Parts: C-alpha cells; sequence; structure tokens
C-alpha cells in the first residue's frame, strides 16, 4: 500500500515523502499533471506507469510484504499483485534515491503553472 | 516550512502526512481542486486560506521556530511571519487531530472524478 511505498521512500532516501517528494516538480506533486521536471519528478511518471499495469490490482490499497533489514529492499511472499505492486514501489523508492543527486528542494511546491503539458507515455 | 507542517501534522495525528493526508479527499489529496470532503479534507482548505493571507511571507518555505515538548505545539518566537505561518501549520495539524473521529481511509488516494467542485470562499 501507499503507507508501505512511503516507508520505502524514507528508508531508501532518508526523506520522507512529504513534502520532499509528494510536492515535488510536476509530476510527483501536482498528481501527474505535468511532464517530469527531471530524474525525480520522472520517478513518480514511473511509479504511476507500473501500478497502472496492475490493473487487476489495488496498488494503493493492498499490503504487501517487504523486508528491508540489510538495508536493501526485498519484496517478500505475497500475491501475484502484491510482489508486483511492491516491486512498483521498490522501484519507485530506489529511483528518487538513486537521484538524491539531482534532487532540487526548490522543485517543492512547483507552481503548476511553470508546469509544462505530460509528454511520455508509459 | 512544509517539512515542519509536516511533523506537526505526525506529532498531532500520529499520523504521516503522505499518504494519510497528502492523498486525502478532494482537497488534501487532489491540489486543492476540489471541494473538501469533510472535516479533515477541510483542514487543508483552511490551511491553504491561512497561507493565502501570510501574502508577504513564504509559508511553504521559511522555518520557524516552535516547541512540542509537552505534547502541545507551541510556536515560538520568529519573524511575524513566521509565527503566523506556524499558527496556520498549528492550526491544521490540530484540525486533522480534531478530526480524526471522521477520518476515512476509504478517503485516501480518492478519484478526483467523484471530486465536485471548490465551493467555499477563505
Amino acid at each position: 500500500d501507499l503507507w508501505q511505498f512511503g516507508q520505502m521512500i524514507l528508508k531508501e532516501t532518508g526523506k520522507l515523502p512529504f513534502p520532499y517528494y509528494t510536492t515535488y516538480g510536476c509530476y510527483c506533486g501536482w498528481g501527474g499533471q505535468g511532464q517530469p521536471k527531471d530524474a525525480t519528478d520522472r520517478c513518480c511518471f514511473v511509479h504511476d506507469c507500473c501500478y497502472g499495469k496492475l490493473t487487476n490490482c489495488k496498488p494503493k490499497t493492498d499490503r504487501y510484504s517487504y523486508s528491508r533489514e540489510n538495508g536493501v529492499i526485498i519484496c517478500g511472499e505475497g500475491t501475484p499483485c502484491e510482489k508486483q505492486i511492491c516491486e512498483c514501489d521498490k522501484a519507485a523508492a530506489v529511483c528518487f534515491r538513486e537521484n538524491l543527486r539531482t534532487y532540487k528542494k526548490r522543485y517543492m511546491a512547483y507552481p503548476d503553472v511553470l508546469c509544462k503539458k505530460p509528454a511520455e507515455k508509459c
């Protein structure tokens, strides 16, 4: 579920989703309504695409099972949905993390106004 | 700043903003774009109005000073902006908390689609 996606974000980035990620850029912080502004922003787009593929699932509310005991997220057993959903979440948190290098604090609460229209397809 | 608003939310509600509040209902979880669905949702509207009044301020990025050492948020000293911004944040977190009674988990990631148009004015 989003709660676990959230813990993963934090575990992986050291930043709690709000406000670092939930209000970021044009896609994370604007409901997927703008073209991602950078890597960090694109991770949310990839994240939505990933959930997009799980048509048969409730990615946002199905609680899966994972372990990050040794600092690496390992999705455990569960239904196929859970596992797939968890991979998504893992991937997105890994992605945020993998992009702390270009994370820009100034993209938080970015005016939607400078946000350009979604240009990529899942 | 939003980081402190966030800590306040958590301190007061025991729920981290993401996903409990940032994805809630029609206003918190939809960029202020829908009419609040209930109390919890309305707190975000009140929160935006409160920042709305701080035209001369950067409510989202100005770091204020507050204390919640004895379980009650006390905004400390700072610039008038900081103090006012902090009151806003306090008020919103108190509001979330004061409305855990009707908080509905099913309003998280609520489809914008059922969201009705903003009908109140600050």
